[PDB]
Parts: structure tokens; sequence; C-alpha cells
């Protein structure tokens, strides 16, 4: 278990935040493994990958995801100036984070249909302090906890939309969680 920060363990950049509240277990383990324990959790964000991402990676996952609650699984990052959070969004809990926003087109890549979306955060926190930004989101139709994610493809789609990123900050795969419960353990490559 290593504290919320950024660093690199066996090869692989990872970042982990949570907001304090206390509940959250985060491991980094062998290669381009990491668990995620959760329990009565606040909000945490944690995954391996890479620092800066690409706008071509293909990138690998594969493991258990067992969310009882709300939460994400998602290739998962951000890019700066404009500065967005973005999401790929592989599976979740009990919330699709896409509820209630506007859905801006529809991209097939790695064996499903995803939809599209923006969503705006408001003073919230970022890699740069709070802030005012965007969220770009595909979100899967076919739920999975393996496979590969083609992230030009949503970048591509993403950019046809009008939804376009800075230049890259970290990209990772993560478990996102918000005052929920629950365990995974997921491989990158
Ligand atoms: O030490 C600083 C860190 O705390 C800072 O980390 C980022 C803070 O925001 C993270 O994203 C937020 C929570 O979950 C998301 O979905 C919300 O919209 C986000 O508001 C991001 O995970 C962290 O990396 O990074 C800069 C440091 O100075």
């Amino acid at each position: 278990t290593i504290q919320p920060g950024t660093g690199y363990n066996n090869g692989y950049f990872y970042s982990y935040w949570n907001d304090g509240h206390g509940g959250v277990t985060y491991t980094n383990g062998p290669g381009g493994q990491f668990s995620v324990n959760w329990s009565n959790s606040g909000e945490f964000v944690g995954g391996k990958g890479w620092q800066p991402g690409t706008k071509n990676k293909v990138i690998n996952f594969s493991g258990s995801y067992n969310p009882n609650g709300n939460s994400y699984l998602s290739v998962y990052g951000w890019s700066r100036n404009p500065l967005i959070e973005y999401y790929i969004v592989e599976n979740f809990g009990t919330y699709n984070p896409s509820t209630g926003a506007t859905k801006l087109g529809e991209v097939t890549s790695d064996g499903s249909v995803y939809d599209i979306y923006r969503t705006q955060r408001v003073n919230q926190p970022s890699i740069i302090g709070t802030a005012t930004f965007y969220q770009y989101w595909s979100v899967r139709r076919n739920h999975r906890s393996s496979g590969s994610v083609n992230t030009a493809n949503h970048f591509n789609a993403w950019a046809q939309q009008g939804l376009t990123l800075g230049t890259m900050d970290y990209q990772i795969v993560a478990v996102q969680g918000y005052f929920s419960s629950g365990s995974a353990s997921i491989t990158v490559s």
C-alpha cells in the first residue's frame, strides 16, 4: 500500500489520489499490476500507466473489477492547455458517468460501440489546482474488465466532434470510486 501521489513502480507510472476521507487501499504489484480495495471510501482515483500519455497508445488491461456502488474502470488521463480530464470507460458500478450528459457521437472500437459525451467540472480539484474544466467521455456499451483500448480511435473521434485535447499529461488505467466499496486487481500493458 502506498500513500496518494505519483511515481514509478516496476517500470510503470502510477497516480493515486483521494480526497483524504479514508477507506481505500491502493497497492502497486509486480509489473503493470495494481490493486485497489476500498470500503466506505470517499473520492479516489488510482491506476498504472504512463506519464505522459500518447495520442495513439494501445492500452491493454486484464483482471477483476468488483465495485459495490459508484465506481468506474477507465482509461483515464489529462491534457493541459486546454485542461481536460478524459475517460474511456470500460466498466462501472451503480452509476453511468454520462447520465444526463449531452451525447456528442458514437465511436466503434475494440469490439463495442462507445457513446461520446462532454461534461464540465466547476471549481473542482485538477492536476493544476482547483479549476473549471471539461471532461471527455467514451462510455463502452458492452462492459468488460479485460481488453485492449486503441486510444487513437477515441481521441480522433473526440477531435472530430470538437472535443480537442491539449498536451498530454498522465494516462493510466484507473479504478475510480466515490463513496462506495469494492475490490479490483488490474494488470496494464
Ligand atoms: O498534489 C496535487 C494532487 O492532489 C493533484 O491530483 C489530481 C487532482 O484531481 C484528480 O482528479 C479529480 C477527482 O476525480 C475526478 O474525476 C474529478 O473531476 C477530478 O476532479 C487527479 O486524479 C489527480 O491526479 O495533481 C496535481 C498535484 O499538485
